């Protein structure tokens, strides 16, 4: 407690340059769609190579500061694609986001193939997504109509 910084990244002011390699990875997006209550999307798309838990924490503290306060005040639906994936490399994305997620989770819709969590979870299929989320707000991978360019993203984020 007098050289090292240890707990949340909350406060660290984490900039796009401090999780570069990761971002590249795209493990989590914010790709600026919304539910349909006005609420941000975080989505955890389809994944082997194993992730630096420390890594994570910052990925997703700084993906929840990407939305306006007004935005964010709603609550995060995130989406995670279990689809060619299993529980046991699920749950440690909820668990993290539990831990170290500093917004509210309004639901974690998972894409199938239970509910132990401080946010509602719901088992999905690609299409029970389009009662919570307009397929013009999805991205390619749940079939829907949202441009996004993550490279293109990471270095619009690199230039604040």
């Amino acid at each position: 407690d007098a050289f090292f910084r240890t707990g949340s990244f909350r406060n660290d002011g984490l900039k796009a340059s401090d999780v570069l390699p990761i971002l590249k990875e795209k493990v989590a997006f914010v790709s600026g769609g919304r539910d349909k209550r006005g609420g941000p999307i975080l989505t955890f798309p389809a994944r082997h190579d194993r992730i630096r838990q420390e890594d994570l924490r910052k990925l997703v503290t700084y993906l929840a500061s990407v939305p306006s306060e007004d935005v964010c005040k709603r609550g995060f639906t995130v989406i995670i694609d279990m689809r060619g994936s299993k529980w046991d490399l699920i749950k440690p994305l909820l668990k993290t986001l539990q831990e170290a997620f500093p917004a509210e989770i309004h639901v974690a819709l998972i894409i199938k193939p239970s509910s132990k969590f401080i946010f509602e979870t719901s088992m999905v299929s690609v299409e029970g997504l389009t009662k919570l989320v307009d397929p013009s707000q999805l991205t390619e991978e749940f079939d829907g109509s949202l441009d996004y360019n993550h490279e293109e993203w990471i270095e619009l984020r690199l230039s604040l």
